[PDB]
């Protein structure tokens, strides 16, 4: 009977919440975040070696930036450009040299290697950095790079 | 019948979100945000020339700080004071000298000019900065000022 | 038709719950910590006690006030991450030797380093927490990491 009115009432609160949430999300991502589809990149704004970077992201309930399409890569590139610091991706070929995988162990479904890469320089480049131009380069995991997590 | 129970269950989930979100709004706005009415100012925490500052805000889905009332201007001032750095506003008289407009092209509905301003010093001041005392001054767009966006 | 509107409302709420949960993770990284119903967040810079206290209150919160081992460990994470000791909210400004919260009540938990509090130089009324989580009374005029709780 009057249930129709409890429906409309709830409709109002939900919609006011949707509106405030949309506003607060835009505010949240400025200036250190970028959303693309259902994924959100956020940079910590400082550099760390791979192991440390990876730990910061996992402990925060996410993982290191893992661009899976050209659209995701471009979104990530924006933060790298904004900070003017190359960043680590999540992917490594530590298990089997030459075969880059995501943290889950799955093979890459997208790549944006710079010309000549990956080249395993010095016989010891198992992590991946993304440059300000959005291209990728395998690099030693001990180097320090911008920390960007995805959620 | 069962529809009544469903609506009641949603009401409880909504209440939970509302309370939880209320807390996160405060957390998020600390220390670089300022809420006033339905507007939110947030500083990027660094300085840029007007053109770069404007692009940052627009690409983030907002625009440069545009106080439209004394209340908004006072809220913006609080951030500026806290960061101890003058900030750009969105408004310019780049189109017609002496006529300041918002990015939308509409004339100012509020202003807080320091005495004697705007004065187009050197014949080349088309942007606007807000001081820590909350007053406005027209200024060369090439200068670097604190980036504060509104959402 | 009411049952169809309820279904749409159900969808909206499930979507909001999922988005809010994702958003919380984003907000807390890298400067916040959630413990129980409390959230610590660092401003990422240092200030003297009075200015730090003002920043927190103006933002609708207060300075870090760990009231249990669990809260202290969470706060400790931010301190370690920034590698900067932080001010707590508590002081014995009113009565030497009796530390109190901003409300005025006495401490209900403490984690003092060995030998502390010692009012060194006869003038230490504020509290700092080290990277090791232990507390030391310290001069309020020193500059320490600002960490608020909400
Ligand atoms: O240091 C490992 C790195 O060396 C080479 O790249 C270097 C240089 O040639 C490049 O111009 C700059 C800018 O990209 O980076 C390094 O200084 C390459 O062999 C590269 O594959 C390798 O990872
Ligand atoms: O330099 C442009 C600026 O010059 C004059 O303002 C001076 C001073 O009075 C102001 O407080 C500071 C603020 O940064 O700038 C100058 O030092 C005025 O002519 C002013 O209108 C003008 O924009
Ligand atoms: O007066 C400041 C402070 O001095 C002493 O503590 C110092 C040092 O002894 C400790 O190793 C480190 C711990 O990280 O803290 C200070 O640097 C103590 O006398 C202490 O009570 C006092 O507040
Ligand atoms: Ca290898
Ligand atoms: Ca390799
Ligand atoms: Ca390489
Ligand atoms: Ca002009
Ligand atoms: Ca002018
Ligand atoms: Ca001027
Ligand atoms: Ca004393
Ligand atoms: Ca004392
Ligand atoms: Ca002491």
């Amino acid at each position: 009977a009057s249930l129709r009115q409890q429906v409309e009432a709830l409709q109002g609160q939900v919609q006011h919440l949707q509106a405030a949430f949309s506003q607060y999300k835009k505010v949240e991502l400025f200036p250190n975040g970028q959303s693309v589809g259902e994924k959100i990149f956020k940079t910590a704004g400082f550099v760390k070696p791979f192991t440390e970077a990876q730990l910061l992201c996992t402990q925060a309930g996410g993982q290191l930036a893992s661009p899976r399409s050209a659209a995701e890569n471009a979104a990530l590139q924006q933060l790298v450009v904004a900070k003017n610091e190359a960043a680590f991706l999540s992917m490594t070929d530590s298990k089997t040299e030459g075969k880059f995988t995501y943290p889950t162990g799955e093979s890459l479904v997208y790549s944006n290697w710079a010309p000549g890469e990956p080249n395993d320089d010095g016989g010891s480049e198992d992590c991946v950095e993304i440059f300000t131009n959005g291209k990728w380069n395998d690099r030693a995991c001990g180097e320090k790079r911008l920390v960007v997590c995805e959620f």
